[PDB]
């Protein structure tokens, strides 16, 4: 940087921080991953100067020229990266992206089939203090009890009950395969849009290590910056019957103008996703998170759904009598970073919790390795074994520093 | 740039192009600023990288620290700027800022009033393909149809008459000071909340050369973009009695993660406009559009309610038996850009009009003064009375030219 040390020395200093911790700390927060230069380039260029209302050669501004070839550029790499009929890369954020989805084709009030929130759903996916569940009726289905895997007859057994308009697949905990392919069959059962939240896995799916959703959904939503490892913002792909009116949601419907510097980020993301290194990356994210839940199961720890098919697991604390809370808590102390989350049944609050969540694209992207791995696992377990000695927890402390350098 | 270049080539020649047409023309779209390049360096941050859901102190993840200080600079120094009780600097855009407001306030068909669209309303106060007009029950207040001047007995009997639970102020297109004391009069007198829009006018708010909407707002909502000249991005003011419930309307109620590095970025916009030059710049913004107004009136145009009190103007073209759609695209073909805009009581459809709107924030931001608004004039008049000769267009454009240099 150069000016902005200059102009403002307070928000410099904390930046500064910020980008020093990043490099410190073990970052094991499963929606987080770290953008190349190059997308934060084109995140910092003149590009926030144009309102761009509308669309590419269809917009409500002249001298777009230029911000129409960017835009255009994001659409078509995502198409090609996840074989969509349509793109929109306008949604501000994956909440933005799912709101258009519904804005498409809900009324107020149209009942919603997502899954249970405490089981591995978003936010977005139907909470009564979020937008999704105060405009529709949001119903849920649930994982098994005990393989905590989606229970697909329960799925439809909801579906056919509540006759929902619109169900809505994928999660922001869930450490297994989703399968498209049934969610689509009970959808047509029911005669109900089917809506694919993939934030989650859009670079697994990116790379051919997870289904792809497009075949099988109407419309499928994502982020751009979990495990696709893109600028923070949101996406929306559909068939091209859709095309127009999920456009004219997210413009003139619950938007105004883009964020045309992010969506050259967009671009970039895009480019660097459709690279071979790219998927030899995104296999390295799965290899490594299942070998974190091997190891991590080694150190004597039970994993919702035993184990992890993606980039996530879910650790759940009851053996260990701790709280998620508490695990959050005291893995700060030593440089981890993960949150606490609950686990399907959780017997505790979703503020308390009975679990922690862990990812592993960020510590992947840092260029962390099975051995990495194995070395994480056992000062999770040094830590969590131990949250009553300081000298434990001094231990963990610089064998942290040793894997970050 | 370093790292664009070489990682993606045609994002790069893009943005190197809209970066010389930035330059090359004359910018008069009222909406529009040029961000200074502390504020690109903030937005180009590896803030983009941290999920931090919640607000400052209170977050629903561990590692904040950091950002938790930017956005605290952001939320400070912005109630420092408009001496309001409560900041909320989360908002991606106006229209999630505005969004958040209505959800804080209002159900769903739940009457609000606010200025008619075509007499310099924004979409997002009620439009019917707008979330605004699809979810509440939009009424509108408008103009003189003689003095173009908000009409505020029009506002109270529409006000009495509909009992709207809130009034919106503001807009996209109105060239004069509006009365915010007469407006929470008339909220008073119904019983309705008053939210000021301030998105267009919030720089010259800042530098106090018009009158300040929070002390007589509930809500005061704004873009950080125009005449602010910063990121682009939404904010909320409001008194202390509402910030509760409206950080909880922004999250969880509709979004996500916020973008840390543009609130990074907001931050130094806010600490720009601060300084003693902001104030000085704020002046030559509307010294420059009152020079112009009076320059175009000189060349024989019909402006809008007789001139301006503010950074924009609106030109009304049916002296010149001319649309606004003909007068946006031959003024394009000579390098000066305007967007064609609805006139009160327009009898041309929003896709054609009879006018354009032209601000001076953006050639204000570039050194721009009161002879180069003579010539900017001039090139208007000339460009407006040839539209057939080709000859004229040409010395338009090297006019132009001349001014960019």
């Amino acid at each position: 940087m150069k000016y902005l040390p200059q102009q403002d020395p307070q928000v410099f200093a904390a930046i500064e921080q910020e980008r020093k911790r990043q490099h410190a700390k073990i970052e094991l927060i499963a929606s987080e991953n770290f953008v190349s230069r190059a997308v934060m380039e084109a995140q910092g260029s003149v590009l926030t100067n144009k309102y761009a209302e509308g669309y590419p050669g269809r917009r409500y501004a002249g001298g777009c020229e230029y911000v129409d070839i960017v835009e255009e550029l994001a659409r078509e790499r995502a198409k090609q990266l996840f074989g969509a009929e349509h793109a929109n890369v306008q949604p501000h954020s994956g909440a933005q992206a799912n709101m258009a989805v519904y804005f498409t084709v809900l009324e107020h009030g149209d009942t919603v089939l997502g899954m249970n929130l405490s089981h591995g759903g978003h936010l977005t996916h139907g909470s009564p203090v979020n937008f999704s569940g105060v405009q529709y009726n949001f119903v849920a289905y649930g994982v098994d009890p005990e393989t905590h895997v989606i229970d697909y007859d329960d799925v439809r057994e909801k579906a056919r009950l509540h006759r929902p308009k619109l169900i809505v697949a994928a999660a922001s905990a869930y450490p297994r395969i989703i399968d498209f392919a049934k969610f689509r069959e009970i959808a047509d059962e029911v005669g109900a849009y089917l809506m694919v939240d993939m934030a989650h896995i859009a670079g697994l799916v990116a790379a051919g290590l997870h289904p792809n959703p497009v075949p099988y959904a109407h419309f499928v939503t994502t982020t751009t910056h979990k495990t696709l490892r893109g600028p923070r913002g949101g996406m929306i792909l559909c068939q091209e019957q859709f095309a127009k009116q999920i456009d004219k949601a997210i413009f003139p419907g619950i938007q105004g103008g883009p964020l045309m510097h992010v969506i050259a980020a967009k671009a970039v993301a895009f480019g660097e996703a459709l690279q071979d290194d790219f998927k030899a990356y995104a296999k390295r994210v799965v290899d490594n998170a299942k070998r974190l839940a091997s190891a991590l199961q080694n150190e004597g720890f039970t994993l919702v759904s035993g184990g992890t098919d993606n980039h996530l697991l879910l650790v759940d604390l009851r053996p260990q009598q701790l709280t998620g809370k508490t695990a959050e808590k005291v893995l700060d102390e030593v440089g981890i970073t993960v949150n606490k989350n609950t686990i399907p049944y959780d017997p505790e609050s979703p503020f308390v919790t009975s679990g922690i969540r862990i990812g592993t694209a960020a510590v992947t992207t840092r260029g962390f390795g099975l051995e990495e791995m194995d070395e994480i696992a056992a000062i999770i377990g040094l830590v969590l074994k131990n949250v009553g000695s300081e000298q434990a927890l001094e231990e963990a402390r610089q064998r942290v520093a040793a894997l970050t350098d």
